[PDB]
């Protein structure tokens, strides 16, 4: 089997991407944030504290003939951005782009943090990291991809995120029309539960490539590119007037600037992030100070190849017995 679904930016800045997901019978379609940095499929629901729901579409398990309470199971997650959610668990039929999993753990939120409430466009998350990170207790649950894997034509999914445009998540096949040149594959460590890999270096604009190992995670659920302070300083040093602002919470730059590209290495291959992808617009409405899309990972504890990086590539998440990651230009 295979699946193919379009993923759409939630706003004009590509702050996140939502993908429609069918849950239950009859189908209830929710727009979920596909997140290769976590491993829970959780949704706003009929059980979510009413004051914490603000415009989201909810899953109502009582209206699904295939929903079953997973007795005794609870979940609770905190994300790297400080947001969180928790609740109980149902199993139900879940389909993505034509690919159907029966008995998928659907984690129903009883509580969500304000960040989730305040974002009307995201109805929940669909985790695509390794199932070892799943938070369901006392019986850990498998991700959608893990459940689908054996049935897929090939045990892979691909992320093809657009810049200020829709893109595609495919399951079970590699669309050879969706990228240019060849796909370069690189080793993955699953030790921390993430799609963790090592970039071979970077360049700023038309500058020379610096060969240096940068361990980080491929994370579709993180907006920006978080890299070591040395790398980030080298980038912003090429933008007149750019500075790290403790009050804003990162590098800002004059909105009048033209940003240089940023290149990262995948083995001997190179992925070029155009300068425009690194512009996240005014820090507040009407400001002439703009927020940068490349930020320091210092104090995160890990480097994160988030959407800024991934949307410059066609990315293969290869879930074979020994997982790997593939990157192609597009």
């Amino acid at each position: 089997s295979t699946g193919s679904a379009t993923t759409t930016p939630i706003d004009s800045l590509d702050d996140a991407y939502i993908t429609p997901v069918q849950i239950g019978t009859p189908a209830q379609t929710l727009n979920l944030d596909f997140d290769t940095g976590s491993s829970d499929l959780w949704v706003f629901s009929s059980e979510t504290t009413a004051s914490e729901v603000d415009g989201q579409t909810i899953y109502t398990p009582s209206k699904s003939t295939t929903a079953k309470l997973l007795s005794g199971a609870t979940w609770s997650i905190s994300y790297g951005d400080g947001s969180s959610s928790s609740g109980d668990v149902y199993t139900d039929t879940v389909s993505v782009g034509g690919l159907t999993v029966t008995g998928q753990a659907v984690e129903s939120a009883k509580k969500v943090s304000s960040s989730f409430t305040e974002d009307s466009t995201i109805d929940g998350l669909l985790g695509l990291a390794f199932s070892t990170l799943n938070t369901v207790s006392p019986t850990q649950q498998k991700t959608f991809f893990d459940n689908a894997k054996a049935s897929l034509d090939s045990p892979v999914f691909t992320a093809d995120l657009g810049y200020h445009a829709p893109g595609t998540y495919n399951f079970g096949f590699i669309d050879t029309t969706a990228y240019t040149g060849s796909i370069t594959y690189t080793a993955v460590s699953t030790k921390q539960g993430f799609w963790e890999w090592t970039s071979t270096g970077y360049a700023v604009g038309s500058g020379t490539f610096k060969s240096t190992s940068i361990d980080g995670i491929a994370d579709t659920g993180t907006t920006l590119l978080y890299l070591p302070a040395t790398v980030v300083s080298a980038y912003w040093a090429q933008v007149s007037g750019a500075k790290s602002s403790s009050s804003v919470g990162g590098y800002v730059f004059p909105c009048s600037a033209t940003l240089p590209s940023f290149t990262f290495g995948v083995g001997s291959a190179r992925i070029v992030i155009p300068g425009d992808y690194i512009d996240f617009g005014p820090i507040s409405t009407g400001s002439s100070s703009c927020f940068g899309g490349i930020q320091s990972s210092a104090g995160i504890g890990i480097n994160i190849f988030g959407d800024v990086a991934l949307k410059a590539a066609f990315v293969v998440f290869n879930g074979a017995t020994t997982p790997t990651l593939g990157f192609a230009s597009k």
